[PDB]
C-alpha cells in the first residue's frame, strides 16, 4: 500500500530531516543532483538488481554488460554531465568494468602520459572507442608492487618493447574489466633498456582485437573466478593475464614522468613526480568518501528494522532499538557514519592544498598528507567494514537473508580493505612518520598539521584531566586533551623500546604490532578532531547541529571505552573519569534513540538503491519478506527437483 | 605434483606433530575414527564439493539430495555404527536436513515424548520411514519462544488438537529441512485447552504425504529464500510454515511432562520440568565444539597462506620475507590459532559438564542446574562470537586472494555465522549469564558459599582490593598470576554492575540501563571460564615431545592477548599496573616469536585432508599459485575467451551505434 508504518518514529525528531539531508549531501546542489539521478536510476526497469542472486554468472555478467550499455545511452540521449552520469553509475549500484576504465584507465593515462599520448588514447577513450582497464596486481604481489616480475624489455632493432611473464607468478591478477571485457590496459612492468632495470613503469598494451574482441597474438586472458557473496562483485570481471614476448610500440610507454629514446636511453623527466598525488590523495578522499556511504547504507537498513522489530520486554513487546545493548551497537556506527562524511569533506579541503603546494614548489607537507591519508583510508574502510557485518547481526536472522540487503553490501565493500593497499601496510606508514615526528620531539623543530599537537608534549605527556562531571566530556578541549595525550604517550613509548635494540629496521619489525595500534590512536584523534571542527561552521536548521554535537560525542566517548586501555594507561585519566565518560554516552543515547530514524532517512536513499526488505522506508517488513520468499527459484516447484530418486527411496525403505 | 612446498616449515616445529593430532581429537579411538571417515569421503567423487559454487540453487539443493541418499547407502553398505555415521555427515559438509531430523527432530521427541510416543515415532525417524524438522521460530519471534504465536487448541468432540496460524508473523520461518524435504515436524504453540493458555508445547505434524510428497490439506509449506554466501547454507531448504485449522490427534502431543486428559484436562506430569533442559546443554555444548572446528578450519588455510605468501622484506636480492613473519600477522593469526585450543579444551569440558548435569538431573538433583545454564549460554555466545569473527579475520590475512571462493574462507563464514543466533542471539545469552552474575552476587556468600565457576566470586576479599606481584614479564607465565587478574576483573565488572543496580528505584529499570556494562561483565566471566580450562588442561598428563610445551605457550598466548585487549578492565582493578600490562605485552610478543616455528605444525595436528579444508591458499604441500590458476580455468565464464553479450552490449559501444 505504501503507507509509512515509521511515521510515529519520525515525527519524534527534534530537527527537519530536509535540512539534515543537505548537510549528508554536503551542498543543496549535490543534494539536488543526486536525489534526481537517483529517482532516474530506480524508475528504470533495465536497473533493477532484486533477483541479482538468483542469476548464474554468465547470466550475472550478461546482464551487467547490458545495463552498462543501457547507461551509455541514457547518458547520451539524456545528454548527462560528468557528474550526472558519475551519479548514474553510483545508483546502478553494481561493480563493472566501466568502473576501473572511468576510474582507473583514464586517471592512469592522464597523469602519467605525455600530451600527445593524451589527446590520442584520451580521445578514444572518453568516447569508449576502446575499453581499458588497470593491469598492475599479479598472482605473487600486490602491495609490494616495487616486486613485479613482468618485464617489458625495448627492442632496439624493431623500436618496439617485448612484454613478457616470466613465470607464472607474474601473471596479472585481479584488474577489474580485464577478465572478458577490456580491449587495451596500462600494464606496469619492470622498465628493462641497455641491460637495466629501471624500476616498475607503465605501458598501454592492446589485448583484444576491436573488430572481433579475439585476444591478440601470445595473450593469455580470463576471469579469476568466483569470489565471495552472492552477487557483489560477481559482475565484475576480475581477471588474469600472461604475455609471452608480446610487442608493443616504444611510444607506447607512458613518458610523462620518465621517457626511452629510440636510442635505447632511459631518461628521466624534468616533471616534479612529488605530483602523483592524483592516485594517493584524491582517491583516497574518494575511498573514505565511499566508507561513510557504504556505513550509512547499512545503519539505515539496521535502524529501520530495529524500529520495526519487537522482541521481549512485555502485551506488545519492546523495539529492540529500546535495548541499550542495540543502541551502543548501532548508535556508535552511526555516528562513525557521519564522522567519516565530514573527514571526507577535510580531505576534499586537504587535496585543494596540497594541490596548492605543488605549486609554489612547497613538499614540506606532502609527508604528513601522505601518512595522514593512508591512515584514514585504513581506518575508515575497517571500521565500515565491521560495521556493516555488525548491522547484519543486530537484524537477528532475518539479517541473514539475502533480500535483507546486508550480506551482499559485506561482500561487494570489505575488497577496499585490500584494494589500493593493504589496511595493515599502510598503517605501518603512518608508524613510520610518527617515529621519524617523535624523533623531533625536543630537537626544536616546531610540528604542523595533524601532528602539531606533538607541541604540547610537555604538558600532554604529564597531564591529568579535570573531568570531575559527566557533562565535562561534552567539552571539545577535553576530549581533545584526552586523545592527544592517549596517542603521543603510545608513540612516544614506541620510540623509546624502539631505541631498545641494535637494529632499527630490526626493532620496528618486532614492535609492528604496538606501532600499528599507536597509528589507528592518531588516526582516530584525527577523525575526532574533525567531527569537532565541523561542528564550529554554520549549519542551518533547527536542531541539526545539536544532533551531531550528539554522535561527534557518541563517537568520541564510544571510542574512549573501547580503547580504555590506552587511556588509563596515560594516567591523564582516572577510571573514575572513565566512568562519567560511559554515564555520558549512555545519556548521549538516550537523546539520539528518538532522533535515530530521521538521522538515516537524511542519506535520503531510495529502496530500490537500498535493495533491503528490512531496511524498506515504510517499515512493511514482514508481508515483503514473505513475498521475496516466494520468489526463489527453490520455490518454482512443490516437490522438490530429487524427490522421486533421492527422497521416496529413502522414506519407502528402498536404499 | 607432489613436491612439499612446506617441508622446512614442518621441519621447524619443536613437538611431535603426531602426538598433538591425538591432543585435538581428544583421544586416539576418536582420532583414528575421524581419519578413516575423513579419507572415505575425501575419495568419494559424490561428495565433492569444490564446485558448490558454480551450482544454481535447484542444482545445489538436488546435489544435497544426492549426497545425503548415497550417505544413507554407505552407512547401510559399510554396515558404519552411530559414531561412524556422525564422522561421515560431519566431513561430507554440506548443511542439509539430515541435520535438523539427527539434530532437533529426534532428540525433540526423546526428551519430550512419552515411553509410548518415543518407540513408536523414534522407530519411524531412525529408520527413516519419516524426515522431521524443528518448527520453533517464526517470522515475529525467535529468540522470544514464550512470544510464539501459532497455536494449538484441543477439540474435546474429536480428540483432536486444532493448530492455527492467527496471524502471518505466526507462520513458521527459518527450519531446516522444512522448505521442501520434511514430512513431519514437531511444531512448537501455546498449548489451548479449558479455554486457558498453558504455555508453548511440542506437537508431532504430517506435512507431506508419505506417498506423493504433496503438502498436506490446509498446510502451507515453502522455502524462505537464498541466503547469506555462495553455497554455504543455501544447501538447506529452510522453510516457512501456516496452519489453517489443522488437526492432528490428541495423543501427538509431546506428554513426557504435560499431559491433556480426554476430557481436555491439564495435568502436569510426575517427571521434573527440570529433565528437559538437558538436551539444550547438549545442544550448546554441540554448538561450543563446533566453534573449534571452524575456527581451526579457517586458522589452518591462514597459518599455511601466511608462511607461502611472501611480500615485502626482500634481503637477498629479491627474496621477500614470509608474511608470517611480521608481528602484525602473528598478532592477528597467533591468537586465533591459540583460541581454537581454548574453545577446543573448553569443549572438552563442557561434555563432561553434560554428562553431570544429565547424571544428578535424573537422581531430581537441580543445585547445579542454574551454574550449568550460565556456563553452557555464555560459552555458546563467546566462542561464537569470537569464532565468527575470527575466520573473516583469518580471510583479511590471505590478502587479496582470501576474496577468491576457492581460498575457501568466504563460504566457511558465512556457512558459520548463524551460529551467533540459532539457539539463541548471543547478546540475549549474555544477558541471562549478567541475571545470573548479580544474583549470585546478591547472595554475599550468606546462606550457601558459590561454588563451581563462581566460587572466585567467593574469595572477594583479596580479589577486590590485590595487587599483582608482577615484576618480570616471565611472571604473567604463572597460572596463579593470570587467575587472580582474570578473577578480579570479571568480579569487579560484575560487583561494580551491582552497586550500579542497588542505585535505582525500579531494579528492572536499572537493569535495562546497564545493559552494556552487564554484557561487559558477563563476558569477563567467561573469558576467566575459559582461560581457566585451559590452565587446567595443562595440569593434566599431556605425552609426546614438547607437546605440553607448545599447548602452554597457546594457553597464556590466549589469556595475555584477551588481557591487552580488555586492559581497560584489567587496569580498572588496580591489581594490575600499567608497568605490569606493558610487561604482559613483552611476554605476549615473545610468545609469539615462540610460535612461529611451530605454526604450520600447530595446524597440521587439526589432520584436515584437502578435499574437506576446500581451499587452494590451505593445501596441505603450499602448492598455491599454479592451484589457483587451475581453478580460475573452470569458472563458467572461462567456458570461452569471448563473453556472451559482447555482440549485443559491447560492440555497439566500441562502434560508437548506441
Ligand atoms: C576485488 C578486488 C579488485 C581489485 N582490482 C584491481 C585492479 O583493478 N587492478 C590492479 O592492479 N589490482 C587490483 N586489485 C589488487 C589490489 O589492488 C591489491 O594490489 C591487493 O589486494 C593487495 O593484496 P595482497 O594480496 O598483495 O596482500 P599482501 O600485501 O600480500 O598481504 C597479505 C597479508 O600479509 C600482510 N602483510 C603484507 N605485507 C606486510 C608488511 N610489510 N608488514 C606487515 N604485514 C604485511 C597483509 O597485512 C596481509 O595480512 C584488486 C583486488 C581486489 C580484492
Ligand atoms: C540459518 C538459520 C537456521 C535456523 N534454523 C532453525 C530451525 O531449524 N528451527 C527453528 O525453530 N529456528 C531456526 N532458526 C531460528 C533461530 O534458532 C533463532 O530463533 C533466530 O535466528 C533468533 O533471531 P531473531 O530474529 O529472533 O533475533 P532477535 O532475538 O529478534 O534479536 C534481534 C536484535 O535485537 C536484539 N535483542 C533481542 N532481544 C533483546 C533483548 N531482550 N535485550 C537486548 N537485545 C535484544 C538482538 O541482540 C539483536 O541485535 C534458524 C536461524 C538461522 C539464521
Ligand atoms: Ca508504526
Ligand atoms: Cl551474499
Ligand atoms: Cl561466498
Ligand atoms: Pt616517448
Ligand atoms: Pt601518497
Ligand atoms: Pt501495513
Ligand atoms: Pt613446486
Ligand atoms: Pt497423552
Ligand atoms: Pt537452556
Amino acid at each position: 500500500e505504501g503507507i509509512d508504518h515509521l511515521a510515529d518514529e519520525r515525527n519524534k525528531a527534534e530537527f527537519d530531516v530536509e535540512d539534515m539531508k543537505i548537510v549528508w549531501a554536503g551542498s543543496r546542489h549535490a543534494f539536488e543532483v543526486s536525489d534526481r539521478i537517483a529517482r532516474l536510476v530506480a524508475s528504470d526497469p533495465v536497473f533493477e538488481k532484486s533477483n541479482r542472486a538468483r542469476l548464474s554468472r554468465k547470466e550475472l555478467f550478461k546482464s551487467t554488460l547490458r545495463k552498462c550499455a543501457h547507461a551509455f545511452k541514457r547518458i547520451i540521449e539524456l545528454r548527462l554531465n560528468e557528474e550526472e552520469a558519475g551519479r548514474l553509475r553510483h545508483f546502478i549500484d553494481q561493480p563493472a568494468y566501466v568502473d576501473l576504465h572511468w576510474g582507473m584507465f583514464v586517471p592512469a593515462i592522464k597523469g602519467q602520459g605525455t600530451e600527445e599520448q593524451q589527446k590520442k588514447w584520451l580521445s578514444l577513450a572518453n568516447k569508449m572507442q576502446i575499453i581499458g582497464c588497470y593491469a598492475q596486481t599479479e598472482l605473487g604481489h600486490g602491495s609490494n608492487v616495487q616486486g613485479l616480475e613482468t618485464t617489458a624489455t625495448l627492442d632496439p632493432k624493431t623500436d618496439e618493447f617485448v612484454i613478457h611473464t616470466p613465470t607464472q607468478t607474474a601473471s596479472k591478477w585481479w584488474p577489474g574489466g580485464l577478465g572478458k571485457v577490456s580491449t587495451h590496459a596500462v600494464v606496469y612492468a619492470r622498465l628493462i633498456t641497455n641491460g637495466k632495470d629501471y624500476g616498475i613503469h607503465g605501458f598501454i598494451v592492446q589485448l583484444r582485437s576491436l573488430e572481433d574482441h579475439s585476444p591478440l597474438p601470445n595473450i593469455t586472458v580470463g576471469d579469476i573466478g568466483t569470489k565471495m557473496g552472492n552477487g557483489a562483485y560477481n559482475s565484475m570481471d576480475n581477471g588474469f593475464l600472461m604475455f609471452d614476448h608480446v610487442r608493443i610500440p616504444r611510444d607506447q610507454m607512458l613518458m610523462r614522468l620518465s621517457k626511452v629514446t629510440r636510442e635505447g636511453e632511459y631518461v628521466p623527466s624534468d616533471v616534479p613526480k612529488q605530483l602523483v598525488y592524483g592516485t594517493m590523495v584524491y582517491v583516497r578522499q574518494t575511498i573514505v568518501a565511499d566508507a561513510s556511504n557504504a556505513l550509512s547504507r547499512a545503519v539505515c537498513i539496521a535502524t529501520r528494522y530495529s524500529a520495526v522489530r519487537r522482541q521481549f520486554g512485555a502485551g506488545i513487546e519492546t523495539q529492540v532499538i529500546d535495548y541499550k545493548t542495540q543502541q551502543n551497537r548501532l548508535f556508535p556506527l552511526l555516528a562513525s557514519a557521519y564522522a567519516f562524511r565530514f573527514v571526507g569533506e577535510w580531505l576534499k579541503w586537504l587535496y585543494t592544498d596540497v594541490t596548492e603546494r605543488l605549486a609554489a614548489s612547497d613538499f614540506a607537507t606532502l609527508p604528513e598528507a601522505h601518512a595522514c591519508t593512508a591512515g584514514l583510508k585504513s581506518l575508515t574502510t575497517t571500521a565500515t567494514a565491521d560495521g556493516i557485518e555488525e548491522c547484519r547481526k543486530l537484524c537477528g536472522g532475518h539479517g541473514y537473508l539475502w533480500c535483507s540487503g546486508l550480506p551482499e553490501l559485506f561482500a561487494v565493500y570489505v575488497p577496499a580493505c585490500t584494494y589500493e593497499g593493504d589496511n595493515v601496510v599502510l598503517q605501518l606508514q603512518v608508524a613510520r612518520f610518527l617515529m621519524k615526528t617523535v624523533a623531533q620531539l625536543g630537537s626544536g623543530k616546531v610540528p604542523v598539521g595533524t601532528t602539531a599537537y606533538m607541541g604540547r608534549a610537555a604538558h600532554l605527556l604529564q597531564c591529568r584531566s579535570g573531568v570531575q562531571k559527566a557533562e565535562d566530556w561534552l567539552n571539545p578541549d577535553v576530549v581533545l586533551e584526552a586523545f592527544e595525550a592517549r596517542a603521543l604517550r603510545m608513540a612516544v613509548t614506541c620510540a623509546k623500546n624502539l631505541s631498545k635494540f641494535e637494529n632499527q629496521e630490526q626493532g620496528f619489525q618486532e614492535l609492528l604490532a604496538d606501532l600499528v595500534e599507536a597509528a589507528i590512536a592518531h588516526c582516530q584523534l584525527i577523525v575526532v578532531s574533525k567531527f569537532i571542527a565541523k561542528l564550529e561552521q554554520d549549519i542551518g536548521g533547527k536542531g541539526v547541529k545539536k544532533q551531531l554535537n550528539n554522535l561527534c560525542y557518541i563517537y568520541a566517548l564510544y571510542l574512549l571505552h573501547k580503547h580504555l586501555g590506552d587511556f588509563l594507561s596515560t594516567n591523564c585519566i582516572t577510571p573514575k573519569q572513565a566512568s562519567l565518560a560511559n554515564d555520558q554516552l549512555r545519556s548521549l543515547y538516550t537523546q539520539v534513540r528518538p532522533n535515530a530514524v530521521a538521522l538515516v532517512d537524511a542519506f535520503n536513499y531510495t529502496d530500490h538503491y537500498l535493495n533491503s526488505v528490512l531496511g524498506r522506508y515504510d517499515g512493511n517488513v514482514y508481508p515483503k519478506l514473505f513475498e521475496e520468499a516466494l520468489k526463489d527459484p527453490l520455490n518454482d516447484s512443490v516437490v522438490p527437483d530429487g524427490y522421486q530418486e533421492y527422497l521416496r527411496p529413502v522414506l519407502q525403505q528402498q536404499l
